[PDB]
Order: structure tokens, then C-alpha cells, then sequence
């Protein structure tokens, strides 16, 4: 149903395993309660997709250096991209929370890095682009990834209490994802 | 003074400007606005200094895969490194709050990302330790440092509001922090 979106049939075994996912979840302080709201995350964005997209994006879209990694060579944005892209960081939204964090999980993490890493951009969707991400940009949108989330959250009637709860768990859930998405882009060793 | 303490004595040049600066600020939604509440929550911060790095050291502490990263080569801490760092941490959470965030700020950034990995990591304090810390545990730590900040930021009396704001500011610093603390770490050219 979704183009270039290959969960579960990736070509390659990501570089880590459950033991290392255990010791990351630890660094970010995600447990089992994390996993509970995570999920209720995701039945209160689910239907809020298009709107959470068209926030996102716009985003992107309002800086040229960020949007730039869009582009094609004559400067324009790929619509074609966008549009595609799209798709797949919709069922991202979804799998971030309804997915078991398993072996499966983290090899299509890998492959996120390695799409927007110099490795594999481009290819899934067939694209003339720019050929990498500064990994500079991946870590800090952490930042805005959370931003976005946030009023979201609040829009389905649950308590304060339970929005900062889903909520850091976003933001937990998005560090570890953006943590494991840095491989291809660290020397060999020092990741 | 601060052993170790280098600001605005570093021996290199950053090589990111303030131009790549202002770009990253935007990437993580950091405006004039965060200015001021960066700088509030150095208010409330510096006299909870001691209890804030016990916070800290405590989580570091209480997991031995991250503990581990302050151990001499028989597994056991060492003390006297931690001690030399706890005083710089300390002058850091100052600094994050009051300094300018020009050329002298971006050159101890990149100081401080030198001194995590193998480039400069157990120079400082002149300590034999663990050679390099793994790039995957510092984007994790980007949360539990933000978690720790947390309820530090509501004790002087602030309005829910306002301890939002200061918490909001911390995370975008400490977000936009890590990504230049990056650069040893990525492959060249990929930053
Ligand atoms: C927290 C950080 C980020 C998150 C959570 C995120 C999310 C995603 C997701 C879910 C996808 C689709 C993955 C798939 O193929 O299934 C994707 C791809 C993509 N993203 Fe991001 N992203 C992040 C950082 C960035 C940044 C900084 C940029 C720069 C504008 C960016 C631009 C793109 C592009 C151009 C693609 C397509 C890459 C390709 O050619 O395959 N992303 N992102
Ligand atoms: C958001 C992430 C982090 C922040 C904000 C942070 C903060 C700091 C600061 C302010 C310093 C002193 C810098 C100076 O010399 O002036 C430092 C050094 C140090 N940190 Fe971190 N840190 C982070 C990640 C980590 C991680 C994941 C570890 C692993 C336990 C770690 C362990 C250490 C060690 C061992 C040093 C001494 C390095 C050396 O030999 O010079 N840090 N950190
Ligand atoms: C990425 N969108
Ligand atoms: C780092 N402490």
C-alpha cells in the first residue's frame, strides 16, 4: 500500500541488537510505562495524521536549509518526494507506536538512517536530491519532532497528567529512534 | 579556579560558525523567545547546583554501562575523575544559561564534544579511563538530561507557564548542544 516502505523485509541485519536496544532504553529512561503510553499516543494521533503532516512539513518547508534536503538540483522542491516521503513518516507516526521494539523494529531503524544518510537517500523513491543530511540536522529535529507532537496530544480530552506522559514518551521513543538512525553516520567504532 | 576550565582558552577554531549557528538554532526551534527563559532558568538553577549534579551523577551512577565510561581499566570508577568533571558540569549548566552564544561559546563546544570522544576524552583531567564514549549514549543522554532539569525548574515559585518555557528552552540548548558536540564523531563530510 505505501511505496518504498519496507518494514519487516529489509535487505540487511541492523548493526544492533535487543541487548543494545535494553542499554539505549535505559540511557533514555524508557520502561514498560513508556511502552502503555506510547501506545495511547498513537489512539490519540492516529486520527489527527493529516494535520500532524501538514505541521510537520510546514515546518520544513519554512526554512529554506531544511527543505533544501527536498530539493531538487535547480533548487525547487521534489514533489514527487514530498509526497512519497510522506506517506512512509505517516506510518512512521504509527509504528512508533504500535510496533514491538524487536529485532524487526530495529533493522527498519537502520534503514531509516541509512535512507537519510548519504547511504541510501534518494534510491527508495528514485529521486535526483541532495545526496546526504547533515547528521547536525538529525539530532537537533528531536526538538521539533516533539513540538509538533505536543498540542496533538492534548486535543482528545486526557488529562494533563496523561498528555506528560504521552508526551515523554515521544520524546523518549524519538531520541532512541534518532540515537540508533545515527550509525551509518559515525565513524566505524565510535558509535 | 576550575581545573580543566577552558572557556574561551581553547587551543582550535570550531569548524562551525556563527552562520552554521544560527541555521542549527532554527532547526531547533530556538529564537529570541528562549532567550530569555534560557537565562531564567540559570536563575533558578544555580543555587540547586549541588542537588542538581547529585540528580545527575546519581542516574550516571545507578547504570553500570554508563558509569562505566568514568572507570579505570579494572572496571572501577574513578573518583577523582569524576570530581574534576562534576566541577565542569557544574560551570556548564551556568554557562548554558549566561553566556553569548557566539564564536567563544561555539569553540568550547566543539572542546566539549572533543573531550566525550577519543579525540581528547581523559586528556583533561589526565585519568587513564575507557578510550571513547559511544555516540549512541550521547543523543540518549539528550533526554534524561532534560528530565533531571525538570522539577529543578519549578522550585523558586515560577508559573506552570513559566517553568514550561524554561524547560522548553533547556531542551532546545541541550538539543542544539549535543548536535555540535557531534562533529568528532560523524564521518567527515557528513555533519
Ligand atoms: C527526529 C528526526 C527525524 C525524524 C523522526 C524523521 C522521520 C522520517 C521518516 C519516518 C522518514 C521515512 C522513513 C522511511 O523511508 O520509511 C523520513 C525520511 C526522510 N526525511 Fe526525515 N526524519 C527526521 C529528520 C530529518 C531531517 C533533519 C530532514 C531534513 C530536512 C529530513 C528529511 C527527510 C528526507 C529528505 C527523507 C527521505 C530520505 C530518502 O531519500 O529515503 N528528516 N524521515
Ligand atoms: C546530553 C548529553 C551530555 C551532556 C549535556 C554532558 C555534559 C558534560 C559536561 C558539561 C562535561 C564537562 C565539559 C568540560 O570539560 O568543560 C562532560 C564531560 C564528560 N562527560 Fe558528559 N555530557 C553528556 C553526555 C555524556 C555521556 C552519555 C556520558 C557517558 C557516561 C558522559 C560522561 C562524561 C565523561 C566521562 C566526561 C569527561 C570527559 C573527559 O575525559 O574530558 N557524558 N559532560
Ligand atoms: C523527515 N521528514
Ligand atoms: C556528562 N556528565
Amino acid at each position: 500500500k505505501i511505496p518504498g516502505y519496507t518494514y519487516g523485509e529489509t535487505e540487511n541485519r541492523a548493526p544492533f541488537n535487543l541487548e543494545d536496544l535494553k542499554l539505549l532504553k535505559e540511557a533514555v529512561m524508557f520502561t514498560a510505562e513508556d511502552e502503555e503510553y506510547i501506545q495511547k499516543a498513537g489512539e490519540v494521533l492516529e486520527d489527527q495524521v493529516e494535520e500532524i503532516l501538514d505541521t510537520w512539513y510546514g515546518f520544513v518547508g519554512s526554512h529554506p536549509h531544511l527543505l533544501y534536503y527536498f530539493t531538487s538540483p535547480d533548487g525547487t522542491p521534489n514533489e514527487k518526494y514530498l509526497a512519497a516521503v510522506r506517506k512512509r513518516y505517516s506510518r512512521w507516526i504509527l509504528d512508533t507506536s504500535n510496533r514491538s521494539y524487536d529485532q524487526a523494529w530495529l533493522d527498519y531503524q537502520y534503514e531509516i538512517g541509512l535512507r537519510h544518510h548519504r547511504t541510501k537517500k534518494n534510491q527508495t523513491d528514485n529521486v535526483e536530491s541532495v545526496p546526504n543530511i547533515g547528521y547536525r540536522y538529525l539530532v537537533a529535529f528531536i526538538y521539533p519532532i516533539t513540538a509538533t507532537m505536543k498540542p496533538f496530544l492534548a486535543r482528545k480530552g486526557h488529562t494533563p497528567e496523561e498528555v506528560e506522559k504521552m508526551y515523554q514518551a515521544w520524546f523518549k521513543a524519538t531520541t532512541l529512534q534518532v540515537a540508533l538512525w545515527s550509525y551509518p553516520y559515525v565513524k566505524y567504532g565510535d558509535f
